[PDB]
């Protein structure tokens, strides 16, 4: 029934995914959301990879749903006093434009406040304010590289010597396909602006949120600082693919498709592997119930091999294991695998493509893939993470550029001259 | 603090639900930990790097709170963890499907024992997917959600240098907690949107994450690509265009940028040695000409075969190996240097030894020096920052180091705590 955030009003002044994405959110729960954007162009993504030449390309429609979209051009007096009267009608500004961008426009944080004391803004950047890199290019790789993600994502080079690895020395970093530099950095603003909403209940202040792209990626490799603590101070990470046949240097390497802690594990090829990429499972060689698994894969000698039946010894001989595994299920699809080894409970799970995953009529059922009218397009598929007790968003079409422009103008108290002659001028138009 | 005042239950393990957790006690929260008696959250144990202190994998994750040593399936801790949840304004769980009804806390009974509670659940999968009986692990999750299939290598053409050979390039795990922390992350959102209603609402509501689908939501731009591929039968940004071919599904696409402009991993001086002797490139549409002075290729600059965009897409893996050249000499540092002289956008990959040790995310608290018992201090990870205050981050609790304080404060005299630890509620 009612949405949490009802009568809270948002202004998305961003692009691409980190502001938007968050911004979305909040008109889904229920804010009221205005995205401002440059005059004729709008956010990048309305631009970006159409696959239907006349309409908004899906990057932008699956970012902006539940928005009323504002045509203005910030970068003239006449645009920023406008853009002064919709900060004063906000509870929440988000941004994400280049560094000194704001700045340049005339508001800096000390200014927003004199505007609006009650003003939620939230801010995202690449970088921290005081960071070596702060006039490093932010894209989404980057991010993934300045936070650890890269680094310790992918192969390591040399032994234990693996199907999946390049020759030599030629497994480096990997970028994740997860936008964790992006949409993450996004749930991490998110986080902070209704921390600072709630709080804003009991002073009537409002805050600014800061939240790099570095620190976001940085956030979801908390365990590999973990392990970056743990290989300083023990000279070796137990769980890793490197140990005990591999070497370790001084900071956290890649460890292919490693199960963690107490729960080792690996992704394996199916029937299929070599004309279908996604005919593979992931695996756990669970420490306890060893005997079912033994039979699982044809080895029921093992369940006695003084070489295999105790969690840790079988930690030295992973590799063979897994190629057992494989063998046993190489006669297998990956959901007859999955068949197979859960008859004996070995927990395991197939590798779904992105195909299945948006084709599945469970996801449909739950809301979480959600079917949207969208005008010169006809539908699309959308994604919706968070579920309430309490409500269910009602997920409308993106705007077109301008769509309510002058519906948003009005609504701010603006007269019929006022907003013709501001498109007149140029300034809500091109 | 802006949830100073708020109480909160911290009933689950590993790191969804401790992170969330964590990040509410860094807010200004009363959090309380409820754990199992003796062994506590499982990760206390896991990969101790000192034998006789809590792991860094907890100690990393529940900072700030108190802890409770409560055994929740006897009717004694039962009792006790009625009157928490009665106490509390959040109570968060990532225990097994079905494992708060068992205890006889479904939902419908929560609702009533406490009106205003929210109530943040985190499972592997939604109630109703075919895979609710599969071991919700971290990297169940990432297959499950398209992260592995859509991460890592395609196999065939274009050939690259860091492929497996012939078709053995599969699916890939990311090192980012896309099924742990970043699921812990959607739960939060959740649980302060419906804190932020109740204010107008009056009353609590629960708040329900799946892994599969947390991991789904950072892969947005995937299911944005399948439904392009579905509709024109190519993508026009990755690497198999022009020279590969397209299948079904969205494919693996390696290094490769998203949209804007191609870009890719590359080798500096050391790659052979050292593991992180990269950076990242991009090789943008504007500025050709000092692209080309900056890889002595000055040739390409008005070459039709190179000077637009559309021209090098065929051969766009021959750009970035004349990049690697040019930098062959040069460190990732010396790289990033030399390139940034002719604005060709460039980054270094950083190890993490080289985040753990930097000055600056030191100085702007993002990484955390914490004074913890047994140990000395350890490092943690602060990542939202606020100009309204500053979180002081303090020591993970020892188990069931708070349990006869937190009794206490929820009314028990002290002879009901003390027969409740002489009977083994409270303790092993
Ligand atoms: C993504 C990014 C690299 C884009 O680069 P860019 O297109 O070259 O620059 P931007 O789009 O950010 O901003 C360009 C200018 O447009 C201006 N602008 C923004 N909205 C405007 C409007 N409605 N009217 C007029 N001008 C506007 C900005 O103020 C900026 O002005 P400036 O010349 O003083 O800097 C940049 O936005 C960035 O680094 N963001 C930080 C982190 C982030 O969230 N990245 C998102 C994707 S991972
Ligand atoms: C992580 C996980 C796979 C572990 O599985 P597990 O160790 O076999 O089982 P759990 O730790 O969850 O729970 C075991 C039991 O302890 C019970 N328990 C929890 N706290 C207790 C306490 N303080 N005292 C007594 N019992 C307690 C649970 O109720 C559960 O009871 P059950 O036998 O009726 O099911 C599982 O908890 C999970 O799937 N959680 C959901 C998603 C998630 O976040 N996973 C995290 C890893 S990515």
């Amino acid at each position: 029934n009612s949405k949490p955030l009802d009568g809270i009003k948002v202004i998305d002044f961003g692009g691409v995914q980190s502001v938007p994405s968050a911004a979305q959110l909040l008109a889904w729960y229920g804010a009221d959301v205005i995205k401002i954007e440059r005059v004729g162009v709008g956010d990048i993504t309305r631009n970006q990879l159409r696959d239907i030449p006349d309409a908004d390309a899906l990057y932008f429609t699956m970012l902006n749903c539940n928005k009323r979209s504002v045509e203005l051009n910030t970068k003239t007096p006449e645009g920023k006093a406008v853009f002064e009267k919709c900060i004063k009608w906000a509870d929440i500004l988000l941004e994400n434009f280049r560094p000194g961008a704001m700045e340049r426009m005339g508001f800096t944080w000390e200014y927003l406040q004199q505007l609006n004391p009650r003003l939620i803004y939230g801010t995202v950047k690449g970088f921290g304010e005081n960071s070596p890199w702060a006039g490093v290019s932010a894209y989404e790789n980057v991010a993934q590289c300045a936070g650890g993600a890269t680094s310790t994502t992918g192969y390591w080079n040399g032994a234990p010597l693996v199907d999946g690895q390049a020759p030599g020395n030629n497994n480096g970093p990997l970028v994740s396909a997860a936008a964790l530099g992006d949409s993450n950095t996004g749930n991490h603003l998110l986080i902070g602006v209704l921390a600072a909403l709630f709080g804003r209940e009991r002073t009537g202040k409002g805050q600014k949120i800061s939240v790099s792209m570095q620190d976001a990626v940085l956030n979801l490799c908390r365990v590999k600082l973990r392990d970056q603590q743990r290989l300083e101070r023990v000279g070796y990470l137990e769980e890793y693919p490197q140990y005990p046949n591999g070497k370790f240097g001084d900071t956290v390497p890649r460890g292919g498709n490693a199960g963690g802690g107490g729960q080792p594990g690996w992704i394996l090829k199916c029937k299929g592997w070599e004309t279908d990429d996604n005919a593979y499972i992931y695996c756990t060689v669970q420490e306890q119930d060893w005997g079912p698994t033994c039979e699982a894969i044809g080895k029921p000698e093992w369940a006695t091999d003084p070489k295999y039946n105790t969690a840790k010894a079988r930690e030295t001989h992973m590799f063979e294991i897994f190629a057992a595994i494989e063998k046993a299920i190489a006669d297998k699809t990956k959901y007859e695998a999955v068949a197979h080894l859960a008859k004996y409970r070995v927990p395991c799970s197939p590798v779904l493509s992105m195909k299945e995953i948006a084709e599945a009529p469970d996801l449909r059922e739950s809301g979480t893939i959600v079917e949207v009218q969208q005008p010169k397009r006809g539908t699309f598929l959308t994604i919706n993470p968070i579920k309430f007790s309490g409500f269910t968003p009602e997920i409308k079409a993106a705007p077109l550029l301008g769509q309510h422009t002058d519906e948003v103008l009005a609504e701010l108290g603006y007269s019929a001259e006022e907003i013709k002659s501001l498109r007149d001028k140029k300034i809500t138009c091109a």
